[PDB]
């Protein structure tokens, strides 16, 4: 018993932070969630509303709102992907489940 889950990056190139707060350039003035927070958390800007992916476990977000924490967000909805756990740990991700 026991599938893994892969360690390759859904999106390598877009591994980078940097790289993704790049995308972020036309994240929408409506939009109100600040970009350095989401890129921080992994996610990058796609399309042209409020859509976001991770760029590890390609984990698809948007309809973002003051006060939503991208990490949490994360966390929430995509509780596998290798990158939240090694960025904000087994105990982190577990709590926001658990709640
Ligand atoms: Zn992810």
């Amino acid at each position: 018993a026991g599938a893994t889950l892969s360690r390759g990056p859904a999106f390598p190139g877009m591994g980078s932070e940097e790289l993704r707060l790049a995308s972020f350039y036309d994240w929408p003035l409506t939009a109100e969630v600040p970009p350095e927070l989401l890129a921080a958390a992994g996610f990058f800007h796609t399309g042209h509303q409020d859509k976001v992916r991770c760029f590890f476990c390609y984990g698809g977000l948007q309809s973002w709102k003051r006060g939503d924490d991208p990490w949490t967000e994360h966390a929430k909805w995509f509780p596998s992907c290798q990158f939240l756990l090694r960025s904000k740990g087994r105990d982190f991700v577990h709590s926001v489940q658990e709640t």
